[PDB]
Order: structure tokens, then C-alpha cells, then sequence
């Protein structure tokens, strides 16, 4: 008799017609004047600097005109009056439009209002664009006249939409601006209206019954009864008769005071707008949407209590506090009190996988100090909602750190595989543990709706030992944030029955609430994961934008040798005076340059181009820094030999790690001699290996002599080029699909030339497909265990993928790759679909293949994805086994640059026949060092040798402060135990060694091992015990 | 009433509504008094009732309705046996009922 | 190992883009 | 690492899914290898097959530093098919070999 599909639909149609309306009713009409600024952004002081001096027209403006361009920006005057005492106890404020799409947010032209004196008041969004004008007393917020005239200033800022409805569309309007309307907007609305607070409550209502009712488990009395009082509350309302309105209210009230379920879970909701560095927008932009949404955060506090916001990037931040003084006061009030939380304590959130343990470590140490030194806070967990994966030494840098806990929420975003935990302890490489949640709403923008919380309970994998979830409300990725809207959603569900209570709480407090209740239920039985986090998603951004990857190596390994040479000049020349500050403004620009969306590759080419200039600039300096603390400790040290061509990388071989060596050091061994064979094919052979390269420029025989192995399988060709066609159907420049393998196609070439410069054989190989030229350089050097090539490639490809074969003929269950601080095994036989997610993993300068009695190692120069996979071969044709382990070049995406990688690049790679760890990290610090000229053959300032196991001395530093005390951060890498003695150079005479955090903060947590007993002892002679992949920090004082 | 509690969790846990936490947290509870129930200790049994006594002292929801439940025993007074037999029958009930009342308070039964 | 969900994704991407342009090609303007 | 029939087998010590959580009871064929890069130890067994493997973090606060504990299973009481199962004297043998690679593991199995 009572059916409630229709009163949902009489509710819906109620809501659209009679009641949303009556909400925000306009009393006066506004004036719009214009001046527009088709250039770059406008900065608001001199603007409202010559604004006070004149020299602007304000053109006058009529509603529903075009005014934006592609990225011009567009200031209005808008001019207005009030009736004459109208403000009769309501709000009255304030409500413009900007020609807002309804299905989109976060992607398009916004705007900031400002008043005559300049400070800013609120943003505008399309879901938000309600300016606070008066209050019901009579308080307003702008200066208004005895006449009621007033006047207030609009920034508004057109930017393309670059996310339609048909998502993933080749655009050419993210290179520059253009000043021309390219996609012009209407204005249509700028009135002065009054508050209703009575509708809109009722709106609210209405909409949380009606979404109670599509999850109320039909056939249940709670549906029925939902449904009779929604029935009977759209009965009692009458449009004609302003007071039913609070009868109507009457009628829902008694479904919506039922308490909460006895099992309900307990959640915690803290406002969070996550923005993006660089992404579909330049930095300028990106400043301005933290301004903005600083803004509307300042708003929603002083227009609600009980409301608590968090903000993680340290970089925004100081952009905020050095663009809008005024803001950053309000904001620093607010901090003040306790309701502004500053979270992760790090410059950007920077990838988990691509960056090195150093380039964490800065991270860390930067956002710590601007915390402390500009905001008094100290935080106590990792704030990375979004990440392409993370490398599993994460746990021990954090740990190390200070940190206490984890956040992250990506890995929902699994293509098969479903992690089998959401709170939960991340062990890492090495053994320490670490308190990670992941959201169980799948996201870090929630609208506050009944069906993300029915999600995120039914989403929940630990309700057998908790029933604490944390939420992540507001409008994200774009800037804007938590609405007024939000927060009645969420006091209404505060307690109410089929909906979990859900209470606005600082994130500390729920972590070490929710930790001490898994600790009291699970004990023994407690979750645990050891590894990696890896990600079944956005496998393509290991080797988009290549440039990006190339210049962070570069540039770590140049900000390496720099810092050495540095702390080396210092404590030998008094005089020598260390440009911190130059060197910091560098380290930052590299950090910021790591954020997670312009290191993978994946934003405008406007932010490529910024980038890839930084780079270039970054590296051209610190090659002048370089060659002048080259040059100051040649003057200071008169009697070592000049090297004219030599590289210092760290850990090599034969106990020489941190000396400077030659490129070309004569060897005992003959010159390499080469012959030709009667098909063109080419014969190298040197003391120790065979080298046959076809026709077509491809390795087909690399014998290994002194031990009988063959390192190419029969029926293979190594260093051959593949092409596959990669035509993603989403999110083209992120992922690389599983179709695009197997139909990799052959490119063939040429042997050009052979020649001997130095005893060392060099092969000249091209390849052609058509505007598309790679040039080869096959080198094979005397004395050596490895095969070196170099290659410069021309890409003019679209949409393509470039692959090179490396034929090993090994058979091996699991390959060994390098990690930041140690190693990871990843499978090369995948049995299940969870092992096959994992077909394009990454690799830190080396790869290790091998089986019980051999080994062979693939050295890459500024690579980071790649792919193994088994060769089953047969005795009937000549093809016995092995692993085909393939690198990934370059890729042509179309979407957010319809240019990707259009030009000349050059690689370097290496592979290494008897390789063992050792040989393998020799190989890879020597690659990768930067080349320098001119250098004294000086003694290491400090030196650590291992009698059993692999200790490498990662990192020599002078302490960030006028002490000059010298940091030296080292690391286990073989995986096992080992014992090391230190050793100083005779200028540390006397010098002290003690243990120091990464920070260098001298407190350490008592559960983490120190591996360096007796505490304080002298610098001479220490003696170091490394446990698995311990990642020791020491500081020496003179 | 060990065995009326572990009945009345295995009956919840049938209906419990998979994918909540009121399923999964009830499952934790049968395992747990399942492992801290030994036989060779007698009183083991008790302590085992205490795991069960957090889920099962639970509130309602507050939307459920409210039954009100009375004794009660269906006598035909003549179907597949003949009156001499149903005299009997009615006797025995009876007797039954009256013995329920002696043993337990709070027992109501109805006769028509 | 296969997903039926990722192809029927991939196939209306590939209409969309792919095919149904290819479907009347414009070969001269016309005067109005 | 394990024996196997006509080589080696390797079986996870740390479980991280549910699917490697389920192989928390293998078998061992004479002998058994646990090791880390630079370093390995063998268990030795005469005639036992069933063993298990598990991980042990400690806490420097305390004094364990880590470890893998490894479990050897010797006898079994069931009651269904045969009412007194292993019920008497058995004899076991086994050893521990310090510095043990797979040449000593083999070595160890074929002697004992
Ligand atoms: O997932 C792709 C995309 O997702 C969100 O929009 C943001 O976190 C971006 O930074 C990211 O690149
Ligand atoms: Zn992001
Ligand atoms: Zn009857």
C-alpha cells in the first residue's frame, strides 16, 4: 500500500523544485567592472599597489559576457548596496558564479575574493561559492557606508579543462598561454542574497534519509519506517506557508535520533584537501590554489566550531607565507589553538620508489626543520596519501627518524590482488616495523556520503581485531577542501543507526588509539607484512618523461661528490668558506623537483620544460661548485699527483672506495684484438671473455673464459631492439598494459665500423625505422670483466614502446635487484595472477641473475624500469634455457603532452659476466660517478673495511650547522651480518666518533639496534657490528 | 549453558550478515571460547563462558521490534488418535507445564 | 589472467577513438 | 631450502598472504638449510618427515636480537581409525650442523 520508490522520487523532485531555491534567496544585484590579464598571473600587492595609485580601467562588465582566456587571469570590481534594514536577524551573504560545470570539480577557472584593503576572504568554487558578506547583527565583513554602498575585488582565474567526461583527450592547451579564448566562460550571477538556515537543514535531513533508505537492507523495519517518515514529512510541508518548514522537521526527527548499532565501527574524520605540486597546472597556479584553499579552510573554522583541518607539504607552506603574509598570520593563530594540523614534517610527497634513501633523508630533514623553525610543530607520522608504490625501506628511514606511524591509501588501486591488511605493522628490509592504516573508503577526498561510509565498513579487512577507520573529507587534488555542507553530513551522522559514528579527531590520537586497541586484541596474533608495497597500477611511469629520471641520478650522484669535496676542503683549508646557502636553494629545487607526479612523468609539458631547465641549471652549477672546491684542494695540497681524467665513486673494489681513479689506467693485459669472420660477423677477444656480433649488429656468442659458461643461449640474440605498440585505454603516459607485450616487433641494423682507440675494440651498429635513428657503440675493454654500450637514439615514435633484450642463459627461480639502502628478490617464474601483476618492475643501477654456482649481473647507466621472464627452450632445436631480461627506453604517451620524448637521448648500460654483490655495486658506483678533471689523489677522509660480510659508506657530510663536524652515513648491502673497523684520515687525529639518528638529533628510539657498542669512542679503530641492511649513522667531531 | 551460548553464537553467526564486523567479531569469540575450552579441566568450562560474554551481552538495535512471547501447546482433541488417547495427552502437557512453572519463574503458559 | 572488464573498457575506448571517426570521412566543405 | 627426491626446494619462512600462510606444516627430506647471504646452518633428521618454519623479531630493549625458529615434529596421538596410535617406545636421531653448505648438508644426510 505505502510504496518508497516513490516517495524517494516525490522527495528528490521536491528537494530540486521547492526547497533548494528558498536556500540562498537574492535580495540585490550587483556591478561588474573588468580588467583583464591575458599574461602571466598578477601579483596582488603592486596590483593593489598602482589599484590605490589608479593606472586601472575597470571596463564595465554586463552579466552572462565571456571574459576569461586559456590562462589569463581576470580581476572584477564588483560594486553593490544594501536595501534599507533588510538585515533582519539572517546572514545575508554573499553568492556569485562563474559559469560553473556541474559534473566537474577542482579542474577549472576558480577565483579569490579580496577586500579594498587586500586581504583575501574566501574562494569560489563550483560547489562552493558563497562569500560571507554581514552577519545578523549587523557585522560585516568589508567596509560599508551610511548609503549601504560597498565594493569588493574578485581574482578569478580561467584554466583549460584538461579532465573531460571523455576522459584521457590529446589536448595542445597545456604548453604556455596563449591570450586567446580558447574555451570561454559565462558569468551570469553575482547577487547579494540572505541566509536560510532552516532550508538548508532541511535539505540535509532530507538528503540523509533518502540515502539511508538506498542502503536500509529492504525488508527490515528500519526501511519501512524511513519510509513512512519521509512520506509523511513531504506531506506535511507546504511551499505556500514559510513555517511548515519546522513542522516538516518535526517529522524526521524521530528516525534520526536512533542510536548507533552495539558493532558499529568508530571513525575519525579530519578535513584534508590534498594539491598536487605540478599536475595539469604550473607551479603559479599551484600557489594559488594553496592560497585559495588556506582560505576557504580560515573560512570554515571561523564560520564553524568543531572543525579541524590538516595540511602536509612543507613547500606550500613557505609559498603561502611568502606570498600572503596575512594569511599565514590567520593561519599561525589557528595552529596556535590546535585545530590547523600540519602533517608529514617533508618538503613535497615525494615517490616512494624512484628516489634515493638520500633524497628521503633530505626530505625529512628539510620539512623537520622548516616545522620547527616556522611553525613549532613536530609530527609524528608519514603523511603519504598518494604514491605510486614504496620501496620497503621505508619502515627503517622512518623509524629512524622519529616517526611513529604510516598513512597511505594508494594501493586500493590494485588491478587483481587485494592487500590483505588495512591497519597493520610494514616491516621493511632490515627488521624494523612500523604502524601503517590505509583508509578503507579507497580515497583521500571523501564528499561525506552514506554510501562511502557503508563502503569503507563493508571494505574493512581487520574487523575481527579492530573497528577503528580513519576518513579523509574534502575536495582533493585540485584544491578547494571540506564545505559547510560536509560538515552538517557529518554531524548528522554523528549517531545514527546504519551509520557508524563518526567524530572529527586529530590524527595522532587515532593513530595510538588504534594502535592500543590492536595491540590489546591481536597480542600474538597481530598483523604483519615484510617488503615492499608494491603497486599493480601506473607501471608506465618508470620510463615516461626519461629526462626526468636522467637529470635526479645525475644530479644526486653531482650533490654526492660535491658535499664530499666540500667536507674535504673544509677541514683542510681554514680559510675556505662552504656556500650552504647556494647548495640548499639546489637540494630544494631537486626536492621539489621529486614530487609524485613530475619525477614519474605524468603532467603538462609546461612542468617537464620548468623541470627539465632546472636540471640543466642545477647540474651546470654544481659542475662549477665542483671544479672550484677541485681547484682549492689542489692549492691545498701541493705534494699529490695530478689525475687529468678521473671519477671518486663510492665503494670500489680492492679496498680503494673513496680514491679517485683514472678512466683509462694501464693494465697488464694485452690490447683487445679483433678479427673478421667471412659473413661480416666480428670476432673480440680479450684475456678473459668472447665477443660475436652478426650482421645485424646483435651479440649472439659471449663466452666467459676460465670457467666453460656460455652466457647467451643458442637461438637468441643479444642487444636486440623491440617496438611494441602501447595504446593504453587509461591513463596513457601512467600505464603500460600486458597487451603490449608479446607483439614486439623487430628492428634490424648494421655494422658500421670497428675501431681500436686505446687497446679498447669499439662496434659502431645503426639502426633505422624511419625518422627513428639509434647509433650503438659496443665497447669491449682489456683487463675487464665487462661489456659496455652506449647509445644514442633519435625518437620520433608515437605511441610506441622501445625495449632492449639481454639473453642471459641462466636459469634462476628470483632475480636480485638493488633497493635505496639493500636489495629485494622479485620472481622471474610467475605461477599465480598475483606473481604476473608484477611484469615491469624497477631496478636501482644493477640487476643480479643467477643460480647456485654463477651469476651475472646487467649494470644500467639512468634506467629504471625493466622485465625478466624464463626461456624454456628444447634439445631438438639447439635452444637449451634461460632469462630474458629486457630494459625499458623510451615511450610516446599523447595525453597530457602530445609531444613525449620527442628528440635525442642517450643511455648507457653494462653487463658483468662473473658478478657477484660486490662486483655488481663496483660496477654500478663507477658508472654512475660524475666525471671531473684535474683532482689530487688525496687520502679518503674516512674509510670503513669489512673482514666479513659487505659494508659500503654511502654518504660523507658536514653537519648542517657551525660545529663542521663531519657526518658519515654507511650501510650493510650483502644482507647478512658483518663487522667493519673505521678508519680517519691522519688530519682527524683525536677525533671522537658517537651515534647519531639520520637527523643527526642524538636521540634514538631503544627498540632500533645501534650497531656501534660502547657508545662514545675514539675515531681511530671503532668497531662497527651491521646487522641485515642497518643503515648506521656516525658523527665525528675534531 | 555453555552449550545454550555456543548454539545461540553458531545460530547469530547464520544470519549475521557476512562482510560486517558483528559476523567477524562473533567468529573471534566462538574461536577464542573454543581454544580456552579444555575437557580434562572441568573448570576450564567457566572461563570459557567469559569469552562469550562480550558479544552476547550486546544491546538491540534500536529499530527492532518487540515480541512478546507466551507458552503455549497445540491439542487436537481427536486426529490420528482417539479420545482415550487425547485425554493423555492433555494430562501429560499439563504435567509438563506445571513442572516448567516449579523450576523456573518468569514462565507463563496459555490453555485453550 | 584475463580480464574481461579491462577489454570491454579497452573496446569502448578504441570505438570512440579508433573507429567511428574513420566512419564518414569529410573530403570537401560545403557554402551555406 | 629443503631436499627434495632428486634436488632442492625452497618454501617461504616469512608469510605475508594468506596462500603462504597455509603451508605453515611441510616436509623434509634428511635435511633442511636455512641461511642468509654469508652464512647457513642445516638441521639434520634420521627418519623425520613433518618440520615447520617461522620468524623470530626480537627487541634490542630486552636482548633478542632475531632468529628463525625451526620445528621439528615428532609423534601424534589420534583417536578415530586407531584408538591407541604410537603408543610405546620410538627412537629419533638428529643433529645440527653449524657451517653448512649443500655439499656438508648432503654429506651429513648420507652418513646418518
Ligand atoms: O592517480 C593519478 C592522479 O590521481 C590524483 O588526481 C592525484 O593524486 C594526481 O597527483 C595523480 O597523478
Ligand atoms: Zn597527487
Ligand atoms: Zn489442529
Amino acid at each position: 500500500f505505502l510504496k518508497p520508490e516513490q516517495q524517494l522520487e516525490r522527495c528528490r523532485r521536491i528537494v530540486r523544485q521547492r526547497v533548494d531555491p528558498h536556500i540562498h534567496p537574492s535580495i540585490a544585484q550587483l556591478t561588474v567592472e573588468s580588467y583583464d590579464i591575458p599574461g602571466e598571473p598578477m601579483p596582488s600587492d603592486e596590483f593593489f599597489a598602482k589599484l590605490d595609485r589608479g593606472d586601472i580601467d575597470f571596463k564595465p562588465f554586463m552579466l552572462g559576457s565571456e571574459w576569461g582566456t586559456t590562462w589569463g587571469t581576470v580581476w572584477f570590481r564588483l560594486t553593490g548596496t544594501v536595501p534599507a534594514g533588510y538585515p533582519k536577524g539572517k546572514p545575508l551573504e554573499l553568492i556569485l558564479d562563474l559559469g560553473w560545470y556541474p559534473h566537474s570539480c577542482g579542474g577549472h577557472i576558480e577565483g579569490l575574493v579580496y577586500r579594498a584593503d587586500g586581504t583575501a576572504i574566501k574562494a569560489v568554487h563550483p560547489l562552493n561559492y558563497w562569500v560571507p558578506f554581514m552577519d545578523a547583527e549587523g557585522n560585516a565583513q568589508v567596509p560599508v557606508a551610511e548609503d549601504g554602498s560597498f565594493t569588493l575585488y574578485l581574482e578569478a582565474a580561467s584554466n583549460p579543462l584538461l579532465l573531460g567526461v571523455p576522459p584521457f583527450i590529446e589536448t595542445e592547451l597545456g604548453d604556455h598561454a596563449t591570450g586567446k579564448p580558447d574555451e570561454p566562460y559565462v558569468f551570469k550571477s553575482a547577487d547579494l542574497a540572505e541566509f536560510d538556515e532552516r532550508y538548508e537543514n532541511y535539505s540535509v535531513d532530507l538528503d540523509v534519509v533518502s540515502s539511508l533508505m538506498e542502503f536500509a537492507d529492504k525488508q527490515s523495519p528500519r526501511y519501512w519506517q524511513l519510509a513512512k517518515a519521509l512520506q509523511r514529512s513531504l506531506n506535511a510541508y507546504d511551499e505556500r506557508n514559510p513555517e511548515s518548514v519546522e513542522a516538516a522537521r518535526a517529522v524526521l526527527a524521530g528516525v534520526l535520533a536512533k542510536p548507533a548499532n552495539a558493532s558499529a565501527m568508530n571513525v575519525s574524520a579530519i578535513g584534508h584537501a590534498h594539491i598536487d605540486s605540478a599536475w595539469l597546472w604550473p607551479v603559479r597556479e599551484t600557489r594559488r590554489k594553496v592560497a585559495r584553499t588556506v582560505s576557504n579552510a580560515l573560512a570554515l573554522m571561523d564560520a564553524d566550531p568543531d572543525f579541524k583541518y590538516a595540511m602536509s607539504s612543507a613547500q606550500q607552506y613557505a609559498w603561502l607565507e611568502e606570498d600572503h603574509p596575512d594569511i599565514f598570520k590567520r593561519m599561525k593563530r589557528r595552529i596556535e589553538e590546535g585545530r590547523f594540523i600540519p602533517v608529514g614534517g617533508m618538503w613535497v610527497e615525494a615517490d616512494g620508489m624512484l628516489p634515493a634513501g638520500e633524497s628521503l633523508i633530505r626530505q625529512i630533514a628539510y620539512g623537520r626543520k622548516y616545522f620547527k623553525e616556522h611553525l613549532g610543530v613536530e609530527p609524528k607520522g608519514v603523511w603519504l596519501p598518494a604514491s605510486f608504490g614504496y620501496t620497503g625501506a621505508w619502515p627503517q628511514i622512518a623509524r629512524r627518524a622519529g616517526y611513529e606511524w604510516f598513512l597511505t591509501q594508494k594501493i586500493s588501486w590494485n588491478d587483481t590482488t587485494k592487500f590483505p591488511h588495512h591497519s597493520f605493522m610494514w616491516e621493511g628490509i632490515d627488521g624494523s616495523r612500523i604502524f601503517t592504516h590505509f583508509p578503507p573508503a579507497d580515497t583521500y577526498a571523501a564528499w561525506c556520503k552514506v554510501q562511502e561510509l557503508d563502503y569503507a565498513e563493508k571494505n574493512f579487512q581487520d574487523k575481527d581485531l579492530s573497528d577503528r577507520s580513519l576518513l579523509l573529507f574534502g575536495f582533493g587534488d585540485g584544491g578547494g577542501g571540506p564545505t559547510r555542507n560536509m560538515m552538517e553530513h557529518l554531524h548528522r551522522y554523528e549517531n545514527l543507526e546504519g551509520v557508524s559514528k563518526v567524530s572529527i579527531e586529530e590524527p595522532n590520537d587515532f593513530f595510538d588509539k588504534a594502535h592500543q586497541q590492536l595491540a590489546e586484541n591481536a597480542g600474538p596474533e597481530m598483523p604483519v607484512w615484510k617488503g615492499e608495497l608494491y603497486l599493480e597500477l601506473h607501471r608506465g611511469t618508470l620510463t615516461s618523461q626519461q629526462d626526468m629520471k636522467r637529470g635526479c641520478r645525475q644530479e644526486e650522484s653531482l650533490l654526492r661528490t660535491v658535499e664530499y669535496l666540500g667536507a674535504a676542503a673544509v677541514l683542510s683549508d681554514p680559510e675556505y668558506v662552504y656556500p650552504r646557502e647556494e647548495l640548499d636553494r639546489i637540494w630544494k629545487t631537486l626536492l621539489l623537483n621529486q614530487f609524485h607526479d613530475i619525477l614519474p612523468g605524468s603532467a603538462i609539458a609546461w612542468v617537464h620544460r620548468e623541470a627539465r631547465e632546472d636540471y640543466r641549471r642545477d647540474l651546470k652549477r654544481l659542475a662549477e661548485i665542483a671544479q672550484d672546491m677541485c681547484a682549492v684542494l689542489r692549492k691545498a695540497n701541493p705534494q699529490a699527483d695530478l689525475l687529468a681524467e678521473a671519477r671518486i665513486s663510492q665503494f670500489r673494489n680492492d679496498g680503494a672506495s673513496w680514491h679517485a681513479n683514472r678512466i683509462n689506467e694501464p693494465t697488464d693485459a694485452l690490447s683487445v684484438l679483433t678479427q673478421t669472420l667471412d659473413n661480416g660477423r666480428v670476432l673480440l677477444a680479450n684475456g678473459v671473455l668472447s665477443v660475436t656480433i652478426e650482421a645485424d649488429g646483435t651479440i649472439s656468442s659471449l663466452l666467459d673464459e676460465e670457467h666453460g659458461r656460455e652466457l647467451v643461449p643458442a637461438g637468441t640474440r643479444l642487444g636486440q631492439y623491440e617496438l611494441l605498440r602501447d595504446e593504453p585505454a587509461v591513463w596513457d603516459a601512467w600505464e603500460i598494459e600486458r597487451e603490449s607485450l608479446l607483439m614486439a616487433n623487430a628492428v634490424t641494423g648494421s655494422i658500421e665500423s670497428v675501431n681500436t682507440e686505446n687497446g679498447a675494440a669499439q662496434v659502431h651498429v645503426h639502426t633505422a625505422d624511419g625518422d627513428t635513428v639509434i647509433t650503438t657503440t659496443i665497447t669491449l675493454r682489456p683487463g675487464s670483466h665487462t661489456l659496455d654500450f652506449h647509445a644514442d637514439i633519435d625518437w620520433h615514435e608515437r605511441e610506441r614502446f622501445l625495449k632492449v633484450d639481454l639473453p642471459l642463459g641462466i636459469v634462476a627461480d628470483q632475480a636480485t635487484y638493488d633497493c635505496q639502502y639493500g636489495l629485494i628478490r622479485r620472481p622471474i617464474v610467475k605461477n599465480t595472477a598475483s606473481d604476473e601483476a608484477k611484469y615491469e618492475s624497477s631496478t636501482n643501477r644493477f640487476a643480479i641473475i643467477g643460480d647456485a654456482g654463477y651469476a651475472a649481473a646487467v649494470i644500467n647507466g639512468s634506467v629504471y624500469g625493466s622485465d625478466a621472464s624464463p626461456i624454456a627452450g628444447n634439445a631438438a632445436e639447439g635452444r637449451d634455457s634461460g632469462t630474458m631480461f629486457r630494459l625499458s627506453l623510451l615511450s610516446a604517451p599523447t595525453f597530457p603532452d602530445p609531444r613525449t620524448d620527442i628528440g635525442s637521448h642517450e643511455f648507457d648500460w653494462s653487463v658483468v659476466a662473473d658478478a657477484t654483490v660486490d662486483r655488481a655495486l663496483d660496477a654500478a658506483g663507477v658508472l654512475n660517478a660524475p666525471v671531473l678533471h684535474d683532482v689530487p689523489d688525496i687520502t679518503p677522509l674516512a674509510s670503513i673495511e669489512s673482514v666479513n660480510g659487505t659494508v659500503v659508506l654511502d654518504w660523507m657530510k658536514l653537519a648542517d650547522d657551525g660545529s663542521g663536524d663531519l657526518i658519515v652515513r654507511a650501510y650493510e648491502a650483502a644482507g647478512g651480518q658483518a663487522d667493519a673497523m673505521l678508519h680517519v684520515c691522519p688530519a682527524l687525529a683525536g677525533a671522537s666518533v658517537h651515534e647519531t639518528n639520520v637527523l643527526e638529533g642524538d636521540d634514538l628510539a631503544a627498540d632500533l639496534p645501534v650497531a656501534l657498542q660502547d657508545g662514545r669512542q675514539n675515531a681511530e679503530g671503532a668497531t662497527l657490528h651491521f646487522g641485515p641492511f642497518q643503515l648506521a649513522t656516525l658523527r665525528i667531531t675534531r
